């Protein structure tokens, strides 16, 4: 009587009945049921129940049964934990704050992570190994890119900006730089209408923000060749409003980046860090405010109530420039366009600096870690392609 | 004779009654006594004791009674062991130096982390979210803080404080911030009034630092207008005073920040990492003193005794401005205002750099891992509500 | 039936056959074969299989058969489980994700870590400890090659470089770092010919890049003594060049401080973390893209569209300065040469700055483990040297 | 025959005979050999040998008899295995590389951190707790040493040292220093003679660097007085180099924090960690040395083989200099005196940054590692006193 023997893969656990009836609805109070014999797999020669499962986490899982507090067996993996947690019926949202973190890690982890030739049209911007032509038209797409980002920093120079007399002299942008543009855009403009051509799910083609930036991108070579038609001045400012929008020509490269494993690591941890990096600004605008502050009334102890050459022999005329100088001192940049000249000002600078490495490295190896976790993952599926279970289950 | 069966969850453990014995008073050595049989579960068709306990953890409390030192299973939590240690009596401050800081580290973190409608007028301050109009008086209050915060910054401004023509002219900030500035105070103190007519113990709510720096923060503008009434000079000083204390109008900020958990994490962190910030603060002020000295005499090597240009062309006309320099040196600010000009101020130069990151980075690390334990913790916390128990201890 | 016990090390094991048979072509399997009687150890008085290996993990093994997945036990080693599975018959390649990491990591860390007397002329070059000569030949290219570098970094200076009238007050290097040069290289020249003299596997020594920076380094003297002869122009243009190729003289120091095991570890952290180098790359040219487009796009909000002084008070006259800009802040260096002097250009600093210490924190401390684990593993086998194995295996 | 049952713990292991005799003259060898039933603990009636010893860790020795390798279990300590090594018979130094590091751990880190009043006389010195008049002894020990400072460093300031007219404006330091200074000497020759009265151990009290430095910065001052009896040029230059000399009061600080915990534990790291401060040393050498030689070259491309003007834009007049550049780059100081001007010595400096980042990144977190062994094991120290062992072994 209210002794119970357990087989579980060879290994006898013994315990109460009352033990196994402590947590009710499971298989083990089942277990701890009169029909037991005639609902579960028993022998009545050893007075035995054999359950055909790991014997050295079905201890730990009794021993929840016996205390009351559910922990995880730190030698063993979340998984499979998990996996035999599921098997016995016990919640896993019972496991303890001790075991909760280094519990739900991988899975946390797993979580973050994840009409003829229409076919054959599409496939212009699929991947370029996945065809012949392909790889032509991902390199056209590479060199055209990188050319019209070279293009455009090139025009914001000013060797290719002279100042040619007209009406005064004004600057204007060599005209070889617009006709590589312009060839440039040809080449866009085709593989645009391209991809439009076939557009399966039209609504998340329009959402998908690299063709946003692609549209983008298109729109102003096309806007400035429609308004230089109409000399107005009004026209002139557009054109100039034009010329600041023609930085979406830079953002062409995400195009070509999306395909790293790093780069997505990165999406998925800048994704999954939000907490922290709220964490990290809140750190900062504190520290900036609070330094500023004590700055700007350190760099004046002594100073008359309101002489004027009293914000004369400082940088810090106001708060607001301290709070550039505190984020300049605090991310240990150290510029030195601002700097205390006061002993009570270095006192503070001193402070401000070693404020901020402390509020720096408090969650920025938070996020660090997160990424290590999220990119040591993605490598492993890399390193371990999907091949046949061998494993043949039981009907 | 001697020899003793333990079956600790169906586990048979064989040891000898000597070995038992070596630690008296405990459960163990009771077994170990003439009348274990009439004292505890035995019985005699198997000649061994039946303890419902964990068989694994068993082996290393044993292990403790055989060897004479106590070490915790790697393969177990903290909590674990040590719930297994209260009940079979053994005490958890004789485990080893190799075991006390990952046996001690959750519950170390644990204590490191822990009249009809007078409720009502009590409920402006609660939190918003548990009520209606505290929802709207809380974004009021978030509304007015960072407006009075904002017309701080803006006084000590320039363009918004003129020289007009007055008895010379006199530097006179504009009245339309004095103006934002009384709107907001007569907010602050209508709530303030609020939250004074309920005030339950009330020796606890003066000690709170928030009402305290509420009530500083409410006095200067009351002050002020007080003391323009009399027009003396000693009262224009007072004047100039209060004016150096309206920075107390930027803490005010904490009420709002005090609920954010990033935010009592990092004040639980700084409470128990004071051993690391004094380590810091030492090696900063040692190696400080040390590199001043050394940048101070290098820079004049070969100067003669008493040459008055032994100075003239160095940055380092003394030690206490070399201690500035080794700061922003040693913190990898590096400003420029001051550096080394010599080949031997440049070698100090090059040692203070190094010993600068290396003993700052020696106990920053430390308070960076009890910070990443107690958010770890917390986040915990929060992601695992308190639920029913779903245990029904045996009476 | 259907009902197996392997014994495994004194541990009873108890599966279902069809369990075995689960995974087929194993040993296990094998054992699920009507035959296994006669071709294991078996006897029918307990009618249990015998295997005479490690149960702890046997028992991971056949929890692997039972569920489907294989993981690996984290109480013993990579090492020890890969044993295990080699004699098992399981696949190492099955072990899942949340274990390859740790499972395939001291094989990755070792895997990345690995005529009568004419040995007695290619003793010349070998370690120094290894004879009595080879120490004071080893000693002497200590001496000479720091000579050498010496002499090439004071050739640089100008106090050894005076401006003597000539065909006008040419400026010539002093003679006698020329003689000092020619001393080491009439040693280095006997040094190489010494080595050359032995040189077996001629492949692989001309392949060897030590001594081909050996030869690189001996042949600019010769060559400026050869075009000292004839004086042509054109002998003067490529007498410039070979002062350039001069610079060959510093890499000699590599032939020192190949022995050092900290600078071989370093090696292999380069050759094992490409895809890390490469990620870091790739983040910093695009943190510098961006944010030198932002910056030369807000150090001008509100300029005028084609005024001149629009770049007249600014640092950020194009992007590509901005490049240089954005690479000194992300890495917190902080020249100060160039900065933003506008509210807009001081947030697109500050946000700078703190995407160049996230993104250069990502992939740093991986690299950082990476060598951590080599360097470990290095210091391992100095600590450890290799002795009689002490186990003679079974026939 | 060939088949022998262990009895660990009541824990059966089995295993062959061959298997115990693998490995010779050890306790299972013995064992395995026809005696051991009258040489051990055998019982008849089972056929087995008891040992009252840890099984679950016989079973990894056990386990190494089988295979031929010798590994740590990861789920105790290395303590705990090393005593049950040293039990068994087993030589420590036969663990595999893969647990060598995890194993000697915490042995590694405990041996880095390890006439009738004439007692009376010498508690002078003695812990100011350990007394009464001990701690008012230390106190103005503390006191004195702090005003020695603070003097020396106003000795070397500017307000302090006026030019008064003499034999010209000879600037002479104020007397009161000097007299200050001399009730300090006076002081602190009382103490020396005090702890001199009682000299233990004279060789150790001599060897004692404490003691060593109290004298040398005891005789500058008496020096200094004899000296100025005398009037002569020589007496002025060893006056001179005495004020050189005079340093040595700032080195009496370290008498006071001799007694800090952390101070100590900083002492055996950076005596244990002699390999990482040569491998940083090398690294940032040789790193120094490449990049000053390549933003020296890199400074001057496309300049003419000797005009003069090719060094005039350059702060890099030399690779000496260009040393410091690169130091202070490499660290990310950034002091901004000296930086590249040209877009190919901006690629050097962009380079240099991320190397030295690189290269100090390398040894620094192993340093780091080590120095929070130290701490947390001298942490524990102080948390655990020692105490009744509570243990009674057995005779
Ligand atoms: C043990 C030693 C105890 C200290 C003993 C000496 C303390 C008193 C020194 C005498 C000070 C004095 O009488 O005159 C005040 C001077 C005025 O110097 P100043 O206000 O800084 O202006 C000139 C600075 N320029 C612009 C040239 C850069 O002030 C100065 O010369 C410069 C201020 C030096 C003190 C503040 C430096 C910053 C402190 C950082 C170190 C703390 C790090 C701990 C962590
Ligand atoms: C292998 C190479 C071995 C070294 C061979 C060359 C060593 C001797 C070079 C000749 C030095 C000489 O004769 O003249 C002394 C010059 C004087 O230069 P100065 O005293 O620095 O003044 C000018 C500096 N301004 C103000 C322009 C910035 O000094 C100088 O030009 C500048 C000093 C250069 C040496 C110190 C630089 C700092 C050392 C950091 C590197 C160590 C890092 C290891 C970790
Ligand atoms: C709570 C506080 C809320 C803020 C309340 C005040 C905000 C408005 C302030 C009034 C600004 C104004 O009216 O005038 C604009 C001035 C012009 O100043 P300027 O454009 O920078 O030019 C002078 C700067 N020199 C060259 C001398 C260095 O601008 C300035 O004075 C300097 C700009 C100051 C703001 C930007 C500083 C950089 C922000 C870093 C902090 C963010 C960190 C979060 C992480
Ligand atoms: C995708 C974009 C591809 C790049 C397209 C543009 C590349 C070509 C730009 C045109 C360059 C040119 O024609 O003129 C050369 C100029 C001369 O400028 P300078 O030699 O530096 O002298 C003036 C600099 N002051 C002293 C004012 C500070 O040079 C300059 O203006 C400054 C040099 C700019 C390039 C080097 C900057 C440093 C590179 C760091 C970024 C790499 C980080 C990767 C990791
Ligand atoms: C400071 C430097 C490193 C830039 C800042 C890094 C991140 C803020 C950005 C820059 C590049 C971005 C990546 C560029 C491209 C992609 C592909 C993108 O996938 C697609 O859009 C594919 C088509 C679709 O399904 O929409 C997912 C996000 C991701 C990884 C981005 C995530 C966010 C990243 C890492
Ligand atoms: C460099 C920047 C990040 C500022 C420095 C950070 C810390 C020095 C300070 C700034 C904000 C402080 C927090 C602001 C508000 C609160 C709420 C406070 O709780 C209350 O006062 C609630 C009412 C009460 O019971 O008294 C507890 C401390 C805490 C977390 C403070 C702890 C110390 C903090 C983190
Ligand atoms: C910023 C500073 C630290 C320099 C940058 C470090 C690395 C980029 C370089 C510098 C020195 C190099 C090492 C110098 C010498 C050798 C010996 C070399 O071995 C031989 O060539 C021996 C003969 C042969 O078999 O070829 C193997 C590479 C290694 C470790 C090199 C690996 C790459 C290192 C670490
Ligand atoms: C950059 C700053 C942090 C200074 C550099 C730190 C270390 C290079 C030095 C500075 C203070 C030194 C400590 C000062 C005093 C002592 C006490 C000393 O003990 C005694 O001399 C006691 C009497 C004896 O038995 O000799 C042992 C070394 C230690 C810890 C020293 C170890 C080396 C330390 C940490
Ligand atoms: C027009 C008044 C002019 N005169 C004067 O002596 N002061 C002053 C007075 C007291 C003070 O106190 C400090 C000191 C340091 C810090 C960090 C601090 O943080 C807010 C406050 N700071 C300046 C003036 O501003
Ligand atoms: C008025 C004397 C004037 N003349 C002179 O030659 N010196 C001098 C002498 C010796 C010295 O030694 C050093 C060198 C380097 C360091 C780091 C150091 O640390 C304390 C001490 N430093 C300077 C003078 O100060
Ligand atoms: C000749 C036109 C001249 N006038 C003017 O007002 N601008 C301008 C307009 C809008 C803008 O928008 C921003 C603002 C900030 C950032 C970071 C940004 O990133 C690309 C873009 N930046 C500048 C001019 O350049
Ligand atoms: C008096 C000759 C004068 N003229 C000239 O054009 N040069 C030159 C030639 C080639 C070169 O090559 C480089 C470039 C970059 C680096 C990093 C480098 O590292 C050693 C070498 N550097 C300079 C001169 O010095
Ligand atoms: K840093
Ligand atoms: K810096
Ligand atoms: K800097
Ligand atoms: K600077
Ligand atoms: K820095
Ligand atoms: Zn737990
Ligand atoms: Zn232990
Ligand atoms: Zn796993
Ligand atoms: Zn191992």
């Amino acid at each position: 009587s209210e002794r119970i023997v357990i087989n579980v893969g060879g290994t006898r656990h013994q315990t109460h009945r009352s033990t196994l009836r402590t947590l009710p609805g499971t298989r083990l109070a089942w277990l701890a049921e009169p029909d037991a014999h005639s609902h579960f797999d028993y022998d009545p020669r050893a007075d035995e129940f054999f359950f055909d499962r790991h014997p050295g986490v079905f201890a730990h899982i009794l021993n929840y049964y016996r205390t009351g507090k559910l922990h995880c067996p730190a030698d063993v993996c979340g998984p499979l934990y998990e996996e035999e947690l599921a098997f016995w019926g016990i919640d896993e949202t019972d496991v303890e704050p001790c075991c909760w973190m280094t519990y739900r890690q991988h899975r946390d982890a797993e979580e973050a992570l994840d009409r003829r030739w229409q076919p054959r049209i599409w496939a212009l911007f699929e991947d370029p190994y996945s065809s012949r032509y392909a790889r032509y038209v991902a390199f056209a797409s590479l060199f055209f890119i990188l050319v019209s980002i070279t293009t455009f920093c090139l025009e914001t120079h000013e060797r290719f900006n002279p100042i040619v007399n007209k009406t005064y002299r004004e600057a204007e942008t060599e005209a070889f730089l617009t006709y590589i543009e312009g060839v440039c855009v040809v080449w866009f403009t085709f593989e645009f209408l391209m991809r439009v051509i076939f557009c399966p799910n039209k609504v998340e083609f329009i959402k998908n923000s690299l063709n946003i930036i692609d549209f983008v991108a298109i729109l102003p070579f096309y806007l400035e060749v429609g308004l230089s038609g109409l000399s107005s001045k009004a026209a002139k400012d557009v054109l100039g409003f034009l010329r600041v929008v023609r930085f979406v020509r830079i953002l062409r490269i995400f195009k070509l980046t999306r395909h790293f494993v790093g780069l997505r690591v990165l999406g998925h941890t800048l994704r999954a860090s939000t907490n922290e990096f709220l964490l990290l600004i809140i750190f900062l605008a504190l520290g900036v405010l609070i330094f500023a502050t004590m700055i700007y009334y350190a760099e004046r102890i002594g100073a008359q109530p309101n002489d004027p050459s009293a914000s004369e022999h400082t940088h810090f005329k106001n708060i607001p420039i301290g709070f550039w100088w505190a984020v300049v001192t605090m991310t240990t940049l150290g510029y030195g366009d601002m700097y205390p000249q006061t002993w009570s000002g270095m006192l503070v600078g001193a402070l401000c600096a070693l404020a901020g490495v402390l509020t720096i490295a408090m969650p920025v190896p938070v996020i660090v870690n997160n990424f290590g976790m999220y990119y040591s993952l993605a490598m492993a599926k890399q390193k371990l392609p999907k091949k046949k279970k061998k494993h043949i289950p039981r009907p």
